[PDB]
């Protein structure tokens, strides 16, 4: 919409409050200007047809339980943008700018989020399992980092390329929970996942087979559910990466931890330059070991680390 930038208020779904950039035009419209070609959320209203309505607001204040969701989905979107731009000089999804579009309120007691190809996409869950999925900034970050591989390996959803599809999500989600750095850590979708139980998620990075996902490759899935086991063996992949970040003992083999900042660097490298839509795991290793030796030289303890992690997962 063509109008004027301003600024609303309003309340997230765990309820805390927050500034939003909006668009004045008779209402004030989810639509923020000042990053890209825009950031622009919409109403599906419980329905599942997309995008659904702009969302438009009487008097920039979102305070509503209803405006919750939106509120989250538009703040933590632009909070998503920031990191790839300030850390991966990353301009949106697409690298050129493209406007981020989100809908919440998509259909009924809808336990799930997703980016559908061309935007995001969030439930509001059925209350018990799932609150709003857009409360999550990991969730958030998750499926927009979909939107980022799509537009830069194209990794098959499917299989290995799968498995390294989800993986990414989850390395990227988190590290965007980190920058955003309110109660961080290496699980994904805690703040969001049943709000009748404390400490726990959807999926541990540091500790996959807390929930049932392998943590070494001869534990692989290899049947057929989950287009082939793709958040199954992401759990592998996750490992790794948290060992390559945090450091530890996995299996016997040790691993130097070099940080969380040079897991980015090495990872979104590996993911813009070296993976392609068929790579599987040991191709992902090899990635890994070349972008830590453009990065860090091939005599690095960050090159070292990438081995023993990837060593430790059982990925050669
Ligand atoms: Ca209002
Ligand atoms: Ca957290
Ligand atoms: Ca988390
Ligand atoms: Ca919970
Ligand atoms: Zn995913």
């Amino acid at each position: 919409i063509t109008g004027t930038s301003t600024v609303g208020v309003g309340r997230g779904v765990l309820g805390d409050q927050k500034n939003i950039n909006t668009t004045y035009s008779t209402y004030y419209y989810l639509q923020d200007n000042t990053r890209g070609d825009g950031i622009f959320t919409y109403d599906a209203k419980y329905r599942t047809t997309l995008p659904g309505s702009l969302w438009a607001d009487a008097d920039n204040q979102f305070f509503a339980s209803y405006d919750a969701p939106a509120v989250d989905a538009h703040y933590y979107a632009g909070v998503t943008y920031d990191y790839y731009k300030n850390v991966h000089n990353r301009l949106s999804y697409d690298g050129n700018n493209a406007a981020i579009r989100s809908s919440v309120h998509y259909s009924q007691g809808y336990n799930n989020a997703f980016w559908n190809g061309s935007e995001m996409v969030y439930g509001d869950g059925d209350g018990q399992t799932f609150i709003p999925l857009s409360g999550g900034i990991d969730v958030v970050a998750h499926e927009l980092t979909h939107a980022v591989t799509d537009y830069t390996a194209g990794l098959i959803y499917q299989n290995e390329s799968g498995a390294i599809n989800e993986a990414i999500s989850d390395i990227f989600g988190t590290l965007v929970e980190f920058y955003a750095n309110k109660n961080p850590d290496w699980e994904i979708g805690e703040d969001v996942y049943t709000p009748g139980i404390s400490g726990d998620s959807l999926r541990s990075m540091s500790d996959p087979a807390k929930y049932g996902d392998p943590d070494h490759y001869s534990k692989r899935y290899t049947g057929t559910q989950d287009n082939g086991g793709v958040h199954i063996n992401s759990g592998i992949i996750n490992k790794a990466a948290y060992l390559i970040s945090q450091g530890g003992t996995h299996y016997g083999v040790s691993v130097v931890g070099i940080g969380r900042d040079k897991l980015g660097k090495i990872f979104y490298r590996a993911l813009t330059q070296y993976l392609t839509p068929t790579s599987n795991f040991s191709q992902l290793r090899a990635a890994a070991v070349q972008s830590a030796t453009d990065l860090y030289g091939s005599t690095s303890q960050e090159v070292a680390s990438v081995k023993q992690a990837f060593d430790a997962v059982g990925v050669k």
